[PDB]
């Protein structure tokens, strides 16, 4: 009775390795680690 495996992977901080259940709570948590937008040469 294979369930699926399809996919449903949690969100989880890939600066800190910390998981959340909702969306905004992981991102509106990234932004700690992530100063201001990605605009090009000037973080990264
Ligand atoms: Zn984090």
């Amino acid at each position: 009775g294979s369930s699926g495996s399809s996919g449903k992977k949690p969100l989880v901080c890939n600066e800190c390795g910390k998981t959340f259940r909702q969306s905004s709570c992981l991102s509106k948590h990234q932004r700690i680690h992530s100063g201001e937008k990605p605009s090009g040469p000037s973080s990264g």
